């Protein structure tokens, strides 16, 4: 559930693999569903930075711009149907998704800066 190392992240391009965006939506929708007082999913406006660290498993550290979606938590999250309005408050969130060598992923951390 963790890969712990100081330094050793390598920047990757957000243009080079569609999985970074998929993982960003996974992390954002999953995290926001767990938050108190929340009525709607948060969604991913942009993957701003991608960095990865690998030993056997891999950490994906994604720096995201996130905003409240138009989808209620009582509905099923859909990445291409739950977009944020331009006037919704945006914030920067950083998430580390840990995927073990055998392909199982979890959200090791998800932290948002204030708007």
């Amino acid at each position: 559930m963790e890969l712990a190392l100081r330094g050793g992240y390598r920047e990757r391009s957000n243009q080079d693999d569609p999985e970074y965006l998929e993982m960003a939506h996974y992390a954002t929708s999953t995290w926001s569903a767990q938050q108190p007082g929340k009525t709607h999913f948060d969604t991913v406006v942009e993957v701003m930075k991608v960095e990865t660290q690998t030993v056997a498993g891999t950490n994906y550290r994604l720096t995201l711009k996130v905003a409240e979606s138009t989808c209620e938590l009582t509905s099923t999250y859909n990445k291409d149907t739950c977009q944020a309005n331009a006037n919704a408050a945006q914030r920067t969130c950083t998430t580390v998704i840990y995927r073990n060598m055998q392909g199982e992923k979890s959200i090791n951390s998800f932290e948002c800066a204030a708007a």
